[PDB]
């Protein structure tokens, strides 16, 4: 104990946008942040596009963002890697993917492909899914696509062109493949142990169990829209005849992001699965995770992760320092394996506190979420003097911003601001240092002018970067997420490890 606290606050989904219209951050009462900015040095940093190793124009996200924050360097992203392999043709000869196809063919089964079907680019990309379908079709396989509909990394009603694209592909191999089922990502891609949701996707895939049937994918979507469902929440829909994932088939899950892929993957492959009582469990010829969703899941992986040495968490552990990771459960991955650079287990000296997210259908119903309890625990931790580094994620801006509901998003921002007043008080009393920042924007734009729909996605806006400490300082312009860890190490008066490539942004005065 008796340690000076260094606190990294990630206001998930809180960006800086000058425009006032539909800006829930500016509309919110943020007296603590306003006061902090008036007193303490503050700047803007970038968490989108090439600055975080993504294509120019691609919005940031929590996986890429927390990995960059923790790593102190820009990482080569799996999105890039897979896109490159498709471009060069290497994808189509990938031994793991080819093996899935050949094993299904040998068993006289089918290749079932599933994944988020949109151009969002956060968890998947439909062009990758086209590529996997083509890979299997060109090898003479029977192919069924199970589409998980988006509306969260894309506009809330936007699935139609994606479904049409895949229909058009299958039309080029007439009778050999088709879209079999559709369901919203709310069901298929849960990450907070809402197993009642996951079960709906699981039973659709394994039994063809559906709320509605339709003759075509687009007809299915029209039925969902008529039932007042948006893409994210589309109920289990079966197209045409039952096409079960059954014994001898192969499944390829085409998502490249881990957090929302773990639950449905476990439902298929985990030996003693306990999320829910499964009615049918197929013995697959192969189940492929496109990337490594979880080290302990016993299934082959197509694209294994690169080694990441001396992320901030690892490096502090190597120095015998202590650290806290704290968030609500919806952001578990973010403050654990995303921030740690891929490692799932605690480092020596690392403690985790995960507060259950509220047991509600959507977070516009409780925009304060579990932020107040997170704050209770964080303040206690800061005051204990037991931690050299404390990393907190506040989920609210991001999670409520994804609902597309402006008034709720305003309340989410207000909740975070109130909480930060208490964090500030504790840090100042302990003569500590704090960086308040974000991983990407979201809440600062709540209307999508390109579609006329509410805005449910991230933005490409810069994010705030506020330095709270015992003294003033100057902050260099042009910072990126990779600069945060070297900046923290400078505040801690600890040398930056060779593996970090970012720069210190802060000059104390
Ligand atoms: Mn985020
Ligand atoms: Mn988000």
């Amino acid at each position: 104990a008796g340690k000076i606290p260094h606190v990294l606050v990630i206001m998930d989904g809180v960006g800086h946008r000058e425009a006032i219209e539909d800006n829930a951050f500016l509309a919110a009462k943020t007296p603590n942040l306003t006061a902090m900015k008036a007193k303490h040095p503050n700047s803007l940093i970038s968490g989108s596009g090439e600055d975080v190793g993504l294509p120019d124009g691609q919005m940031g996200n929590s996986e890429v963002g927390h990995m960059n924050l923790g790593a102190g360097r820009v990482l080569y992203q799996d999105f890039t890697r897979i896109t490159k392999d498709i471009r060069t043709g290497a994808f189509f000869e990938h031994e793991v993917l080819v093996d899935a196809v050949e094993k299904a063919k040998a068993a006289g089964g089918a290749v079932h492909i599933m994944g988020l079907l949109s151009e969002g680019g956060v968890h998947s990309h439909e062009d990758h899914i086209v590529a996997m379908c083509e890979l299997a079709l060109k090898r003479g396989a029977k192919v069924y696509l199970h589409a998980f509909l988006d509306g969260r990394d894309t506009p809330p009603r936007s699935a139609q062109p994606s479904l049409e694209k895949l229909d058009a592909l299958f039309a080029q191999y007439e009778g050999k493949g088709r879209i079999a089922t559709m369901i919203g990502r709310y069901f298929a891609m849960d990450r907070d142990n809402r197993w009642d949701r996951v079960e709906q996707a699981y039973r659709l895939l394994t039994e063809g169990e559906a709320v509605r049937t339709a003759t075509t994918a687009v007809e299915g979507l029209e039925l969902a829209y008529a039932a007042n469902e948006n893409d994210e929440f589309v109920k289990a829909t079966r197209i045409g005849e039952i096409a079960k994932v059954q014994d001898g088939d192969s499944v390829v899950f085409m998502n490249f992001r881990a957090d929302r892929a773990r639950e449905i993957t476990r439902a298929f492959v985990e030996k003693d699965f306990a999320g829910f009582e499964r009615k049918v469990v197929p013995n697959l010829s192969k189940f492929v995770m496109l990337t490594r969703y979880q080290a302990s899941i016993d299934a082959p992986v197509a694209y294994m992760p690169e080694e990441l040495k001396n992320s901030l968490g690892e490096y502090l552990s190597s120095l015998g320092k202590t650290q806290l990771r704290i968030a609500e459960t919806e952001k578990y991955a973010h403050v654990t394996f995303f921030f740690s650079g891929g490692r799932e287990d605690e480092y020596p000296g690392e403690k985790r506190i995960l507060i259950p997210s509220p047991n509600v259908a959507t977070y516009d119903l409780k925009p304060e979420m579990s932020a107040y309890e997170v704050t209770d625990e964080l303040v206690k931790a800061i005051n204990s003097g037991e931690y050299d580094l404390l990393v907190v994620n506040y989920a609210n801006g991001d999670m409520v911003g994804h609902t597309g509901v402006f008034d709720a998003a305003v309340k989410a921002v207000e909740a975070v601001d109130t909480c930060l007043g208490r964090v500030y008080e504790a840090v100042m009393a302990k003569k500590g240092h704090m960086l308040i920042t974000a991983d990407h924007g979201n809440v600062e734009q709540m209307q999508d002018y390109e579609s006329g729909q509410v805005h449910t996605q991230h933005t490409t806006e810069l994010v705030p970067f506020i330095y709270v400490g015992p003294t003033q300082a100057t902050i260099a312009e042009g910072g990126v997420l990779a600069d945060v860890a070297p900046t923290i190490l400078n505040l801690m008066q600890i040398p930056v490890p060779a593996e970090m490539q970012g720069r210190n942004l802060i000059t104390l005065s």
